[PDB]
């Protein structure tokens, strides 16, 4: 009675080498380690998982199969993948790793990922020589494979006997190398009867091993689950080969972890009513989950929900046909491995949102205070804040998931809005919640929340408070086709290089002090407006209640959480307030670069404001004109390059830069064409006419890949073609200078009917003016944008033909991702009208023209 | 009358391209930019000169041709080479750089070199469009070459007219592109009559340009100096080609400069008498130079002296013959471009010694205080401090520039010693001075100073206070052949990796607090010993008076300077006290890694000692055994790898690591054979006998190059051969495992007489026990060292033949610099006895044997 596992093993060994290489990865889940390995080789110590182990453990922890807590002990820690992951978990307070080390064995790798200060990895530690210790969590990942089952059998038994005395009513996750051998089966059943738990297969395990993990949190039949894996591994022999499901690797953050500074203290007076109403509306499945993972957000309860969100995306057919050589390239397809599974949201939340920014120094808070007041007064020198209305909100909803067009039309919606507004006037909030993305009550509430925000704070956008004219540094309403010109104008200002540092997760870096300073605009409001805005700032912006989905072993739930600081990203006015605070922060950094702000000043509990006020009143506006600031994105050209080393205030404010050590000097550009801004850089093109154009540009694969993703999860063909045409129109207006794009532009537009009007939206950017969704000829639209209404184009004489509309320099094209070098492109370039003919065959018999 | 410069220009253009490439560098001075360019390309912002310009300006400043001070303005600053150099000069308070920038023009490069916080480099600044400003120093390096003299003529005149209004009784250094054209000559004479100054040729200028510099500090004939350059450039056409004199590039340090924190405040009560006696002994040339460059050392006066010190070295003939393929390699010859010119000392002093360490935090001082007291008590648990004597000092001088053998024999020397000692007992110091390396008064004083230091503090070395047995962490008296074994033993201790961070200029990082803590050993001394040691610590160690040479336009002078902290490197007890403080510092870092010491503790003005005392009394010794510490060099194997990120205390103590950003985590090893220690790493070699040897090793070129440098600046041939034989004996005893060395070992020893005994010293290291300077057979000496008296060699049965004395693994040999791969080595390998025959022909007819 040679078991199924032994058959699988016998078949596994009887394989060809390439028949083996095929099978061992067929259909499994696998993390992309490319960035990590490249980062690790350059000696980086932050963010990176030290091995594939971090991701492997994540899978168990995600599903609460093991919940690391208290003192964690990690046997055979190796490089430390499991240990570093545990360091950032809510209830973990200490991690001890033991591993053998020496020749032929992995060695602990020092890192500075989040919680490193509670991780103690020791090499030279053979666990089979170690006396058991007290711990709340026991991890073990030891097990060396062997082509002989009985060899693995003895190795597995050895592990189990070593590891058993470590177990005592505590969490555990233990690797069982060979679980199908009958003697091992017998030992596990004895183990399960004493310590509980169950065997689980990890999808990240290759098919070349039958390994499973004995986890503490679960029950079930050991013999059953083992054969279930055996069967699966057997079927994966005969079945057709499936390349691995590629998964994004883990981000473990950076810096020391102070556990006692993590927990959130909610203002229950403010957010209480909101929780109660949610609780009442979902009373039948409402519960309080003590196993929630939230370290930094206050948890108030959960209710059950249906599982939403796929871990993939759905591809636009028409444009995938006409861009055939890009099925070859990774990035265009890598953009389609989006993950909005409830697991994916939870991973993003932990790694990006579940953090706390240390309170800025008293001197730093003073500078921000002074600068903010000065900035708001400057921004309101001409304009006044005003209330927006139902009428106004309705029009914008009409013109621009939208049954919102029906909601704003339903009178009962506005009745609810009125009801909630009267609460705000009394200092109460009843239903203002947002999501990390019931009937229509849930929908009306949410849309009513956004209206009240729009009503009180919408003027910032609607009245263009951050236009360049009104804000000096702003670019609101300008458009992607003008941004390049603005950067060119900035480069003409004498001083240092042009700097463009990205903040790591800007919205999560907004402090309580930032919120306090953004709030000061209410001082310029009329009384009734003021109390409404004051309600929005205090009740919903400084006390946020959030809905977030979370997978559980028993099903998906919706968690109700709260947080005082950070930016509510799903809230109206995010862009303006981000622009405001960023403007302030970049002024503060400029003061530091110029020596007006010193380290002593940041620490000084009673900083003198005469110096700051003086600097702002004499140089404030001039310094604002040195900047281009769009939300969290910024370009700064300081008066000299001391700015590069000005890091004290920037870091203390909490606006830590992305992808660079906290205290490493910044690096800028003097060639304004190499400067990144709003996901673009900008090139200067001299036309044959002699006149100059400044055009937006970005990596081509980013443009190709975004277009091979259609809207509507279940789209037809009349829409998918119309979406593809919209991208084509965009490409011919904004990226006409890219050879592949303009050619692929003339491919889509001739493979889609002329009576068809481009539907849906290309991308959602505030800089997108969408001039490419129109009635009209693409050359006539082009002339209007780039010549006629372009203020940086002196001579206005139109362009009659498409080839005095220039391309990029050819080498410049290739450098930005053009494929015109490869022969695969030139071949794609002759299969042109065949590919056209192929899609127009799918669509049917309508209006086709031909585009060269 | 076409001038000499115009002839030179006419000849320069009429040259072949390779006849030009030859001439343009023939005989000029040139800085090695290789490290800088490689560093700059990796984005490093410290230490590196941004261009060759820093070195070029240095040449002028060195010779006081221009003395940058106050507000410095730098026209055509370019990358900023001149500006960054000025930032670290004594009297400079602000540096403003203006440069054009844009296409075809150099751009300012942001750096973090010392004084960056007073450097304001602005691009987009055309100086021919700029109104003149007030400044104390005007620098200008503008001038574009042209094959046409008259073109250069107009460009030069343009510069002169632009630059003249900037001049007003201030320092200046202005590039004069073409100085030989008659009209330019005429303009310069007019300029010189108004603003003074003179023209100077810079040796770093290529011969392809006639450029000179109008500097403010000097007078002389413009027409004369121009033709002097013309003549020189003309002669360099016909003369035989000389490859450039290669010079070491500039080191501009790192960090912010706080000018007001730089000046030294001398204790004139303590050091006054010493200055007075020096002043009296050199009263005829004694003066007070206000133009001294010392920012951080107190200056007290100068006297004139003869110029000492060459900028090159003198090569050992015998071993250069027998290592012919290494004339090809750079590093062996690069080791001979030593520079002990008075310029070189001044460059080293400015860049390395003329710095100030910020006072450590109060909490940090407490930890050091507690740890030091605990450490001294541990070190004195068995031994007592004792006085050393005249007899003892004499013997060591007899057995070991030494007319010191005559001085200790002269009774009048000891009379002076007694006289100075009686002052010390009264709390006075009269003649205790040392040097940065008159009659014999100067010599007796100095040697008498070192005796009194030896008398009071010599016990630390003479009684082996830092032997491994007595200090746990120490390696004094162990020997280079045992160090490797000690590291192997340390690797057996479980925990983190083995760390080996080098301190940048350890002796200059010794704080007043370090000195205070090292002083505590006097508490264990007898009264008479105590007052003598107390005199040494307080009068000469904590108040140092130093003699240093400095070049001036009029001649070399000797400056008398002083400093309270830092280690007197030319003083007795340096090694022991460095070992002590390093032991302490590495314990303090281990406390931080283990969490015993926190950031709050460092800042806490009244830190609690119960925690530290507890840690030391229970774990202190165990942690000491995790370390190998020899002076400023250390190897630490912490209990885990949190140590790598433990940087707070280390930096705050002032012991900043070398060649790594101040806050970047350290990187260690687990392979103990890759760990650097005492200029070596150590390999484990299994003999054919089966027994294992652990041997010292280092880059081979470092060993080759050190041996191709003889002692005695004017050596004969009987000594140079004897020095070469000493190296050969060393190589066969310590580096027998290196194939080239053991072969070159058997080459030197057979090319040098057997009746000749190896003279002089190989290298000066305390770990060198010099077993290679002996009467005896090299195999019998080898057996004694590696087998018989080796405690890590259990079986003691001797080795009869030289080829069970193993080599390194062959790939391991090549990796450490072996040349056995190249065919140039294999050819060197057959010209063996010819090369032997060649030297034995120089020596004469004596005892030659032959060595295989
Ligand atoms: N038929 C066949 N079986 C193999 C081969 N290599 C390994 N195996 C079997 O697969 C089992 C586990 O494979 P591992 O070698 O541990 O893992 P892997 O998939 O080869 O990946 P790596 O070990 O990282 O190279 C072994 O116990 C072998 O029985 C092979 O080349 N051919
Ligand atoms: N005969 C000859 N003269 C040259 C050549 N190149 C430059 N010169 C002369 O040398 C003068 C200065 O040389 P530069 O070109 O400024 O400097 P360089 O030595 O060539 O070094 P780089 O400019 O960095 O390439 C010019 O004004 C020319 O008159 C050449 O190739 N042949
Ligand atoms: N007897 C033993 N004692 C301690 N560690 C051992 C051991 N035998 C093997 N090991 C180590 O156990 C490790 C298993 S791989 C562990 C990977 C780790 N969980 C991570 O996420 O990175 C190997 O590196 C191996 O060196
Ligand atoms: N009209 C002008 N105004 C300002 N700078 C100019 C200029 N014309 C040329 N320059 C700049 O002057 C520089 C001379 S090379 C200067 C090197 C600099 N002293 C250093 O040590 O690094 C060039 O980089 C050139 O770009
Ligand atoms: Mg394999
Ligand atoms: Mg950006
Ligand atoms: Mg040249
Ligand atoms: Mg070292
Ligand atoms: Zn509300
Ligand atoms: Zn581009
Ligand atoms: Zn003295
Ligand atoms: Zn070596």
């Amino acid at each position: 009675g040679e078991t199924l596992g032994e058959k699988w093993k016998k078949k596994l060994n009887q394989l060809s080498r390439k028949e083996f290489d095929l099978y061992k990865k067929s259909g499994i889940t696998e993390v992309d380690r490319t960035e990590a390995k490249e980062g690790l080789k350059r000696g980086e110590t932050t963010h990176h998982a030290v091995s594939r182990g971090s991701a492997k453990l994540q899978w168990f922890v995600e599903r609460n199969m093991v919940i690391p807590e208290g003192r964690v002990i990690d046997l055979g820690c190796g490089r430390g993948g499991w240990s570093y992951y545990c360091a950032g978990l809510k209830k973990v307070t200490e991690v001890r790793g033991y591993t053998k080390g020496g020749p032929g064995h992995e060695e602990p790798v020092p890192m500075s990922t989040y919680g490193w200060n509670i991780v103690k990895l020791m090499s030279g530690k053979d666990v089979f020589y170690l006396p058991p210790e007290k711990c709340d969590t026991l991890l073990c990942d030891i097990g060396e494979s062997s082509p002989s089952p009985t060899v693995e059998e003895s190795r597995t038994i050895r592990v189990l006997k070593m590891v058993e005395p470590w177990l005592k009513n505590n969490q555990f996750c233990i690797k069982v190398l060979n679980p199908y051998m009958p003697t091992v089966i017998e030992h596990l059943e004895r183990l399960q009867r004493k310590h509980g738990g169950m065997l689980v297969r990890n999808p990240l395990s290759r098919n070349s091993t039958h390994e499973m993990y004995w986890i503490s949190n679960g029950t079930g039949n050991i013999v059953s689950s083992v054969n279930m894996v055996s069967r699966l591994l057997l079927n994966r022999f005969t079945m057709t080969h499936r390349r691995p499901t590629i998964e994004k690797d883990v981000d473990l953050g950076a810096g020391t972890r102070h556990v006692n500074a993590e927990p959130e203290t909610p203002n229950m007076d403010v957010i209480g009513e909101r929780i109660k109403r949610i609780k009442e509306e979902h009373n039948s499945t409402w519960h309080y989950d003590d196993e929630n993972p939230y370290k930094t957000w206050a948890y108030h309860g959960s209710y059950e929900v249906k599982a939403t969100g796929s871990a993939s995306s759905m591809i636009n057919g028409v444009v995938k046909l006409l861009t055939k050589p890009w099925d070859v390239v990774p990035m265009v397809t890598q953009m389609a491995m989006t993950d909005t599974t409830p697991f994916g949201q939870q991973r993003v939340f932990k790694e990006k949102v579940d953090t706390r920014t240390p309170r800025p120094l008293p001197g730093t808070r003073k500078v921000m205070e002074i600068t903010a007041e000065w900035l708001w007064r400057t921004l309101g020198r001409n304009k006044r804040p005003r209330l927006c209305t139902r009428e106004e909100f309705t029009k914008k909803v009409r013109t621009n998931y939208d049954s919102a067009k029906a909601a704003v039309e339903d009178e009962e919606f506005w009745k609810l809005v009125d009801r909630e507004r009267e609460l705000h006037k009394l200092g109460k909030c009843g239903s203002c919640v947002y999501n990390m993305m019931g009937s229509r009550a849930i929908w009306y509430m949410w849309l009513g929340v956004r209206y009240l925000e729009f009503e009180a704070l919408g003027f910032l956008n609607e009245d263009h408070w951050f236009s360049r004219e009104n804000s000096y540094s702003g670019v609101e309403g300008e458009g992607l086709h003008k941004l390049g010109y603005i950067l060119r104008d900035i480069s003409k200002i004498p001083g240092g290089a042009m700097y463009a540092d990205d903040t790591a997760g800007w919205d999560t870096r907004i402090t309580e002090d930032d919120l306090h300073n953004e709030e000061k605009i209410i001082q310029q409001m009329d009384p009734e407006h003021r109390q409404l805005a004051n309600a929005i700032f205090k009740l919903t912006y400084q006390n946020k209640v959030v809905k977030v989905q979370r997978p559980t072993p028993t099903g998906t739930v919706m968690d109700i959480i709260s947080r005082k600081d950070q930016r509510g990203s799903g809230q109206v006015g995010t862009y303006g307030l981000n622009t405001f605070t960023n403007m302030e922060a970049q002024l503060v950094r400029q003061m530091e670069g110029e020596g007006v702000l010193t380290k002593a000043d940041l620490e000084n509990p009673h900083l003198l404001e005469k110096k700051i006020t003086q600097w702002l009143e004499t140089k404030g506006v001039e310094r604002l004109k040195r900047m281009a600031i769009s939300g969290d994105d910024c370009v700064v050209k300081p008066i000299d390059d001391r700015f590069a080393n000005a890091l004290l205030a920037l870091n203390d404010m909490g606006k830590v830069r992305k992808d660079i050590p906290q205290w490493q000097p910044s690096k800028g550009w003097h060639d304004w064409q190499q400067v990144p801004f709003c996901s673009h850089h900008f090139h200067e093109l001299i036309m044959k006419d002699g006149r100059k154009l400044v055009v937006p540009c970005r990596p081509q694969d980013e443009l190709i890949g975004r277009a091979r993703i259609s809207q509507g999860a279940g789209w037809s063909l009349r829409e998918t073609a119309c979406l593809g045409k919209a991208y084509a129109q965009m490409w011919s207006l904004m990226y006409f200078h890219r050879r592949d794009l303009r050619l692929a532009s003339n491919a889509i537009c001739s493979a889609v009917p002329v009576h068809w009007v481009p539907t849906s939206r290309t991308t959602w950017s505030i800089h997108a003016h969408h001039q490419w969704m129109t009635t009209e000829d693409m050359l006539t639209v082009w002339n209007r944008v780039w010549i006629e209404e372009n203020p940086w184009m002196e001579d206005k004489t139109p362009v009659t033909t498409w080839e005095n509309v220039p391309y990029l320099g050819k080498r410049e094209d290739q450098w930005c991702g053009s494929l015109i070098g490869l022969t695969s492109r030139a071949t794609w370039a002759q299969n042109i009208p065949t590919a056209i003919q192929q899609v127009r065959s799918l669509i049917g018999n309508e209006e086709f023209l031909d585009y060269m």
